[PDB]
């Protein structure tokens, strides 16, 4: 009985379903809880003997690293897999694309199913060659920035991919953010282009893209040339003469193939900026790789033959590493979805996962909450067997939520994955493992490889030794997929995440952790 | 008894003669026709295992490449050797240097051959080096275009090979072409730079060179600086200050080492631009590692090339056959390449077996044109010169007709030498279809088997079908992409596409209708698409119509083709005036180049 | 035996290396005998390629591996050396050595005033490169450009060198106290697109004018795009063109404490250095990439004998050629610490550099004889109160060193227990061309010695321009074959190079200096050969 984790008390270990087992196409990445816990413990103690391996697996390197963790979180100079060189659209795009180029790729659902479409590899390949080929003849090269303003759909992906295959930092801006917001990221990125569309729908419902952007880039004189998809084919949508081309018209001209650009692994793969003033987290590129591939494979136990669904926006950092890096690293389908989960009904999250049977499901407690209200009779309407694995993100989990998630959507037949971490660290820090980790609702349970959780006593300073002990949330060592630096204020990254708490990383977040070691998220400070 | 394939009637293969293999400096490439046939389906059917270990052996790259082969046709996304890092002046200069510096390579015969020279594999190492490091000073560095205007000779060579070594592709342009088809061809390519020279010597006659530049490049803003070589020393000649540059002068600056630019196999190695049935010339873009991989192979084994070789192409750096067969094939094996400025008829017809003797040339390429002429008119002048050293006669550009097949043999080769009639196009890179010396008998006029890796294959025009079976007649196409086919036309895809990939799609378009025989040697018949080829030169009669329009005086114009005697082919050109002849000729001649006027 | 010609060598007595020398060293030599070394000259000079290929790969950390250890020849002005090869020189004077040991003391800073003295280690150093390179970075500066450097001897002039390495770009260092003419000629020649510098400097315990000179020489130099000042002295009276300057503090805050260093070939140009010419122009030297790197680690050493338990102190500044390459390269790469002093020999006292050797416990010193005549005059009596046991290696630099200096040297400095280095060389040749190893050939005083690894000495009579061939023989010195370090040209100027060096004898390196070689082979230097 814990005086402290009240949330511990009186809940019962939730071991996972048998179905989720008699569904999984595969033997288990991982046997027990005993081999995590072995694996872990490496990865904590010996992480040069445990990543290295598994960066060599899992990623294809066009100049081996010599190095595989070095710098400290004091100093602000963590590094991983150093001296090595690969490309990111090349993990996720060519050479799946060359083992199978008729796989599918990119499960396109747009607003309305009608305009729907599916990218294979090989499609993708073509896609993201062309576009490179568009941007390398604009001068776009390796220590660019090039910004990303679009709706969840083949062309965020698409431009994105691109964007890394010629070494250039994407910064992708959330298409529902406003012209002010745009044109303090461009500046402050200081981006030579932008890719976008003339409108989105949303909802049934057309949107404003490119008028925002025209308001916005009056003030960003760093963009020189812009890249407008025609989504709707509106005529009213203006492009300015000399700066504004249609990403049909200029990919039409360039071939199907580009070779991509290599850049060092801790060459910058992307910005994303984080809702004061806006600061830009800088990933780079082999570490984070590494941490959406190692998370995505083991937190949610994907396996080749699986297909991933993840509820989330590019514009956010489930999108980057869920939606797009994680799943097309490990060569499985993505679903990318367009609209909203009201539109045309709230069976439309179901209406997918039964079309495309989907293996894996990725959704934030917001929307589960929506559909708590609105959706529950349209959830038996639809076959959800195919699913095994459902994850949560972005927030806590109340019990009563996660209950309903494991009843209505997975019928009590799959494992739930209640997923901690941050934009900054890249993937996940805190998750209960897919078939793996047993249950405690509303907690995040055991951290990941690489992660060395710990409390510390706000007041003292201190870290808190043993269980029932409740305090800040703070990580003991740098992990492949921490964010490097905040784009050109490293002063800020260190006071904001270094500095505060010496030798230790600050998520900004108060936690528990009980007797058994779940840890329990008890939200920001 | 061929009912469709008229010309193989009544035709005897013939075997290659014995003084070939007696000439020949070592044990042949390929042992028989048998082992060929072996070869060509393992090129066909697995072409990983037969072309990874070619291009190991025959090229050096910077770093390894992991898929020999990917991309279709139908999708315009064909790639050889991907991840694959190398550099094209590195295979064709350095290591030949390194291992023996003082080997001929480049042996240049200049219009009168009193200035005529020989460069070594060091001294091309050096000079290649100078201009590189004159141009990298400039700015131009990977991913830039070089404009080259220059005639047949050394320099045109090294500005070449200069270019490729910091990693930027060279576009050719012919001597010949007007001072507007240069506008066109740098302006589409945006060039950074130019290289040329002060005047050309041609046929005992000076011709304009930087005159011909400057007036392009008033209308050609990318153009930031030009290299101008002195081949006159010519004083009156120009120099715009702050943009022209003298050759000797820069290249004093810079040392004779400069390191090599890795490339992607698929980075492109050099823009060549060539008029289509558009009215506007078109950018072929040929990649590093494929077309290299193509050019070495096709030196190798249908010439068979051997280190002790010599080879003479008596083609121009402005035409496809002069990048792969004048420079880069030979060059890549480490052979000497006979470089010639002049005419075959300057000072004499007897011009060609002078150069041949002289340097005791084991291997000549030239087009029928040529041979023709100099059947009219140089006929006696063979028996003056020792031409022994030759056992492969090389046909490019023309089909070869079996009387002018049978002259070559004859005369030229005396009946002791192989004939390779060599059927292939710009956008192949490298020879598709021709005999290979030592292997393939010949049937005159015919250029036999295809090559390693093309799949050749008939289609029938009308429905559009592959034609099963021999001994019949169709449009010529090929199923699958190859390691040096063209990749692009610069900055516009869709041209390319609609060109070649569309038209019969899963298929290569070639342009050409032909016959396969009952043997399977195929009969090129000539273009079906309407182009000429006019002693050499394609020529598309849309860009010599719209040359005739642009005269205010001319309402309407049609030009087409018939045969002549000599041209193989000429262009017939009919006007009509609203309400002379001598002035529309000027007009074309001014419009595209003297080459292309009208007979 | 009476030497005919070499007047120098009769009556003169071999000294051998003191017991003391061997006691001291921390580990076996890296060579036994002489009779050892002449095997290794040898070799070096017939078969360079079996010899220098595994140095090479032992010493230097290589991106890409190299094809060909040697190619070209002097008469053409084509050398290079390990070709194919990819390295970063920033990586390994720094990186590799961080990873091995973070704590491990790079830059033993000894500042004008002791006050102000610090200690780098390795990891703190590639931090600071690291975030100066990023700051260059972010400016644009990229491979293939060029940055100036006009700064004195301290912290920042290292950190600026290699950061500038390691983005792959070529540094062109200025000697602190050169006017704002020299500073314009030497950055117009070279197209600088930036400089890094200080606001003023303290030298002797007076401040110095470095900014002032540099903005009068920067309003004619348009290449450069921005200019990095570090706040030596905090002046506020010193003024920062806005849009141009920048201070090092707030830049290098930006930016993280590693930066991925740029790979570059091996002849591509690791720096270029303007040489203080008579008549107009200064020439610049350019020496690429992996050819003087190893020159470096191998001078380094053998000829000082120096272990990875050593510590070097190389009494030079960066604005010669000799702060280039023993100061920095040479010891950095070794990974040993180095002693770099900001001062002068005699504020506050004499016994400045006999203080600093005993607080840090230098094990090798190098100085020039000037420094040693000025210390003969004025700083004999400092000398007996500081002690020196840790010192077994001194070196002698950039000029003859007369036998009573020499004794005066191994007297005072050395207690007759220590090697004397007198090292000949050229900033052209890139690092020691004629040295006597240390604990491994005894010494003549006021003789360089043998040549070293790859050196094939010749001397060349001036009026016939043939080789002499025997021994107590006196003419030009020359090299027969180019060495890994040797200068490749004078920076875009070949003509130039090739008319110093290697056209007015051909088939030679010409050193532009006269020598003489004696019945043992010791080699006597006497100066240049205009003015003989
Ligand atoms: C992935 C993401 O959302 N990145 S984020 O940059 O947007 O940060 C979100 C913040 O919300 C909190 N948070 C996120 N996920 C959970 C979770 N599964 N359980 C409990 N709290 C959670 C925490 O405070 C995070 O830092
Ligand atoms: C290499 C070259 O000349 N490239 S090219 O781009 O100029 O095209 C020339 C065109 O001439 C025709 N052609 C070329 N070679 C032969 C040959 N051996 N036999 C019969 N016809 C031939 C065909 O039509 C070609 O496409
Ligand atoms: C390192 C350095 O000095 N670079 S430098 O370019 O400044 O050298 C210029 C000249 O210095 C002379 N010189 C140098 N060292 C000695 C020495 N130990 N004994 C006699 N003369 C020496 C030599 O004549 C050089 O050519």
């Amino acid at each position: 009985t814990h005086n402290v984790v009240h949330e511990a008390n009186g809940v019962k270990l939730r071991e996972t379903p048998k179905e989720f087992f008699e569904r999984q196409p595969n033997k288990g990445h991982i046997h027990d809880v005993n081999q995590y816990k072995q694996m872990y413990e490496q990865s904590i103690k010996d992480p040069q003997g445990f990543f290295g391996p598994l960066a060599k697996e899992l990623l294809s390197w066009d100049h081996d690293f010599h190095t595989v963790k070095s710098g400290t979180l004091k100093n602000g100079d963590a590094a991983w897999f150093l001296g090595g060189e690969l490309n990111a659209s090349y993990n996720c795009v060519d050479r799946h694309a060359f083992a199978n180029p008729d796989k599918p790729a990119l499960i396109c659902e747009a607003d309305d199913e009608k305009d729907s479409h599916i990218l294979t590899y090989g499609d993708l390949l073509r896609e993201v060659s062309k576009v490179a080929g568009v941007l390398q003849s604009w001068g776009i090269k390796k220590g660019d920035t090039v910004a990303v303003y679009l709706p969840m759909n083949a062309q965020a992906i698409i431009a994105m991919l691109a964007i890394a295959r010629l070494g250039a930092a994407h910064s992708v801006i959330f298409a529902g953010f406003s012209a002010g917001s745009i044109k303090d990221r461009v500046n402050d990125a200081s981006c030579k282009a932008l890719i976008t569309c003339d409108e989105g729908k949303r909802g049934g419902r057309t949107t404003n893209i490119k008028k925002l952007c025209d308001e916005a880039l009056v003030d960003c004189p760093t963009v020189e040339k812009v890249l407008v998809y025609k989504r709707t084919n509106n005529p009213e949508i203006h492009l300015t003469e000399g700066r504004d081309y249609y990403w049909d018209v200029e990919t039409a001209k360039f071939p199907g193939y580009l070779p991509p650009v290599s850049v060092n692994s801790e060459d910058p793969l992307f910005l994303l900026y984080t809702s004061g003033t806006p600061k830009g987290v800088v990933h780079s590129t082999a570490g984070y790789l590494l941490g959406a591939a190692l998370s995505t494979k083991y937190i949610f136990d994907i396996h080749p033959e699986d297909i991933l669904f993840t509820a989330g926006d590019v514009g956010w950092i489930t999108g980057h590493t869920y939606a797009l890096y994680g799943p097309l690293l490990l060569g499985v389908p993505t679903i990318i979805f367009e609209g909203t989960p009201a539109y045309p009904d709230y069976g439309r999250f179901w209406q997918i996962v039964e079309k495309h049977k989907a293996t894996h499901f990725y959704v934030a407690p917001t929307a589960l909450r929506l559909l708590r209200k609105a959706g529950e009779q349209e959830i038996a309407k639809y076959d959800l067997s195919s699913l095994r694995t459902l994850g949560s993100v972005g927030e806590p989990i109340s019990p009563d939520i996660w209950e309903w998630y494991n009843e209505f959507v997975g019928k009590n037949q799959c494992h739930i994955s209640d997923t901690y971490w941050q934009t900054e660290s890249g993937s996940h820090l805190i998750a209960p493992l897919a078939g793996v980790v047993p249950n405690k609702p509303g907690s995040a349970s055991y951290p990941f490889f690489g992660i060395d959780a710990a409390l510390i006593d706000p007041v003292t300073g201190v870290e808190i030794e043993g269980n029932d002990a409740e305090g800040v949330l703070a990580i003991k060592d740098h992990w492949p997929s921490m964010a490097r630096t905040v784009y050109k204020n490293h002063t800020k990254y260190m006071d904001t995440y270094m500095n505060p708490y010496p030798g230790y990383y600050f998520t900004g977040d108060g936690a528990a952790r009980d007797h058994d070691g779940y840890y329990w998220i008890r939200g920001r400070v």
